[PDB]
């Protein structure tokens, strides 16, 4: 009980339109405006600010953010880190008291016009966080290029540390001017916007469509959108869309991907309507997020069997590597001892208990172990390349009797099958 079990995280994304911001951006910080909004006078534990087309210097911009929070909260928020890629910038600020809870800070950037992404990662006690702020390709017809920018960022971002960042963090937030547009005629768009009927517009949102096709943001969630398209506004008010062609669109988005059986709840998601220097409106999202401090405040993990369904026609043997922060070093299986055809595109590979390792956690405490996760990777014996990664929560696995886990494999932005197994955690 002495340490935090839960924190409140603010994420903001704002394309500043290459002009100075207004002195007062308080509405952004406080989730005031349109959509799912707040009233709450209680400052967040962490503020993450992502910006695009930001012409304010790195230091000056950080000073504006600290000064604004100081004015709002009377606390001096501490920069954990900041990363810029020319006019694409991200800053993470934290309440003074959490300074000593932060460790393993990392930053990275990927350039894909200035387009690309900047990232920050760290641990908060035993829980890891990643934040990716991006500006993807512009224009209604450039969906394929946006998708490719996403894949390049995913592949090249060197945050944390696996093959890519998608499974590296307990909670991964990806936000920015993703630049996906509405696939609809201007007249219909404007009619739905005036009547405040966003559901028919969301049906033709290109990001939603590409996510459903499994091209981008595998495993990510986004909160329901109840606020109007944030692009493209005439400057100086929010009365008019400048569409002369740039149809109104939800360019500016916040998404997340979390490890299984963790606590995360979106408390707000919306845009401001009183910040008018840019052709985009700022977007805010706030989250209540579980944090594990059990390590701060003999055990064995055993496997009776594992069965993977893997996208491949290879006749090579396979093994599994097991990684976790609760282990001194990773472990690996022997080769699979049975194999068969699942489908025309998939093989079934099976490891009996004989082929599988016994993992030995760093601490034997039951509450500690309940908050841990294992990263499993299926690799070929010929060349050692990965065919799929997944994450398994220990939460429901504590006992003398083996229980089943079931989850899904991915690799390099593709779904590559599934994995089912029988395990137990003994203390």
């Amino acid at each position: 009980g002495p340490e935090p079990d839960m924190i409140s995280v603010f994420i903001g994304t704002w394309n500043m339109g290459s002009v100075p911001p207004p002195k007062n951006v308080t509405s952004w910080f406080t989730s005031k405006g349109l959509g799912k909004t707040l009233d709450v006078t209680i400052p967040h534990d962490i503020y993450v600010f992502g910006t695009q087309e930001n012409s304010v210097g790195d230091r000056e911009w950080l000073d504006l953010l600290r000064g604004g929070l100081k004015e709002l909260t009377d606390l001096d928020y501490r920069p954990i880190a900041m990363q810029s890629l020319w006019n694409i910038k991200v800053a993470v600020l934290v309440k003074p008291e959490h300074e000593n809870r932060i460790s393993h800070v990392s930053t990275s950037s990927v350039k894909t016009g200035n387009k690309g992404a900047v990232g920050v990662s760290f641990m908060f006690n035993g829980t890891s966080f990643g934040f990716v702020n991006c500006h993807l390709t512009s224009g209604n017809e450039k969906t394929a290029r946006r998708n490719q920018n996403y894949l390049d960022i995913l592949r090249l971002l060197s945050l944390g540390d696996a093959d890519d960042i998608s499974d590296r963090f307990t909670h991964l937030f990806w936000f920015g001017d993703l630049n996906y547009r509405l696939d609809m005629d201007i007249q219909e768009i404007l009619n739905y916007i005036s009547r405040k009927e966003f559901e028919p517009l969301l049906r033709v949102d290109q990001l939603n469509l590409e996510r459903e096709k499994h091209k981008v943001f595998l495993r990510f969630s986004e909160e329901e959108i109840s606020f109007p398209p944030t692009y493209r506004y005439e400057r100086g008010s929010r009365d008019t869309y400048a569409w002369h062609t740039n149809v109104p669109s939800w360019c500016d988005r916040i998404l997340w991907k979390s490890y299984p059986e963790t606590h995360i709840i979106c408390n707000s998601y919306g845009c401001t309507d009183d910040i008018v220097t840019s052709d985009h409106s700022p977007v805010f999202g706030t989250f209540e997020v579980g944090v594990t401090s059990q390590f701060i405040s003999q055990a064995y993990i055993e496997f009776e069997s594992i069965e993977a369904i893997v996208k491949t026609a290879s006749r090579t043997k396979f093994f599994i590597e097991f990684y976790s922060t609760c282990l001194e070093e990773y472990k690996k299986s022997f080769e699979n001892d049975a194999q068969s055809s699942d489908n025309i595109n998939f093989l079934k590979v099976q490891w009996s208990s004989r082929q599988l390792p016994t993992l030995k956690p760093i601490l034997a405490d039951i509450e500690y172990l309940q908050d841990q996760h294992l990263l499993l990777t299926v690799k070929s014996m010929d060349g050692y390349e990965s065919y799929g990664e997944c994450v398994v929560a220990l939460k429901s696995m504590i006992g003398s009797t083996a229980q089943q886990f079931l989850t899904f494999l991915s690799h390099r932005g593709e779904e590559t099958g599934n994995i089912r197994g029988s395990m137990k955690v003994r203390v």
